[PDB]
């Protein structure tokens, strides 16, 4: 474990999905792997639980 990300642009989520919506300046943690571009996280703005894109994320090591 000990592996998180942090955004730097927003992003919006479609509704009936799995995804979470997010600003640039969250920050995520990997709960999950997934293959499409795609990983499952927490978002500890609200600690809500979903989906987040890889193409608008850093590597961060927080």
């Amino acid at each position: 474990g000990r592996r998180r990300v942090r955004a730097i642009l927003p992003y919006t989520k479609v509704p009936d999905t799995d995804e979470i919506s997010f600003l640039k300046g969250d920050m995520f943690i990997v709960h999950n792997e997934l293959e499409d571009g795609w990983m499952w996280v927490t978002n500890l703005r609200t600690d809500e639980q979903g989906l987040i894109v890889e193409d608008l994320v850093e590597e961060v090591g927080r």
